[PDB]
């Protein structure tokens, strides 16, 4: 008969337990109600299986070789033009994509394994765009454009500016208009540690760590502005970024 397999993306496979004549396997596949069929070459699960949507669209489900990778593909009903692709990679990322009529992206929301998310809504040709990073209790927002993802929050004369590479790098800066050497915030970015050190009146105040995690910390200096104090404290929603840059 056939054998479940599990698959990237919360999906199911069935694939036959014998090849046929031509040694190729049955996959079986039924993604949210619609039915989805095809033959592999490959015994595992792994393949291509097809459907068609009521309004007639096009759907494909393409499981990688190795069972790692799933993409679940919509097109326009001759299966020329994509409509929407949806990839869960072997690290459980998931890369959720619309197109517009032409077939370009125009839309793309990641969800992290941990479940933070970058938003990327309103793609242009250029790759510019409006960005979103949701968080474990708040979100930042920005723009996107082709060199990198900016998420600002602001806080008084305070603009305190999240970067995101292209290539996923982050980098943090500081901004403040503020006139008075006294009470001007600055900053300075330790990309060795992703940690932006801010400095009132030639003192250090605290640490903003951004961490691995998808979350950012803060820690305080002591009196002297040289090492720091008690430990760091991670930041729970938006209100508490904007008390570290008061």
């Amino acid at each position: 008969n056939s054998v479940s397999v599990d698959l990237p993306g919360s999906m199911k496979v069935l694939v036959s337990k014998s090849s046929n004549a031509d040694g190729k396997y049955d996959l079986i596949a039924t993604v949210d109600a619609l039915e989805l069929s095809g033959t592999s070459d490959k015994n595992n699960g792994s393949g291509v299986l097809e459907g068609v949507k009521a309004d007639a669209s096009k759907v494909k489900l393409t499981i990688s070789d190795d069972l790692g990778q799933t993409t679940l593909e919509v097109f326009k009903s001759d299966g020329s033009t994509l409509v929407s692709k949806k990839v869960t990679s072997k690290d459980k990322v998931l890369g959720d994509v619309k197109f517009n009529e032409k077939g370009e992206v125009s839309e793309k929301i990641i969800t992290r394994a941990d479940g933070t998310r970058l938003e990327y809504t309103g793609i242009k040709s250029d790759g510019s765009g409006k960005a979103k990073e949701v968080l474990k209790g708040y979100v930042l927002e920005g723009t996107l454009t082709a060199e990198k993802t900016t998420l600002v929050v602001k806080e008084g004369t305070v603009t305190l500016s999240k970067n995101i590479s292209k290539s996923g790098a982050v980098s943090v800066e500081l901004n403040d208009t503020d006139s008075s050497a006294a009470t001007k915030k600055t900053a300075a970015w330790n990309s060795g540690t992703s940690t932006l050190t801010i400095t009132v009146n030639s003192k250090k105040t605290k640490d903003l760590v951004f961490t691995s995690s998808n979350t950012i910390t803060v820690q305080q200096y002591d009196s002297n502005g040289t090492s720091l104090e008690g430990s760091a404290v991670e930041i729970t929603k938006l209100d508490e970024i904007k008390n570290a840059l008061k």
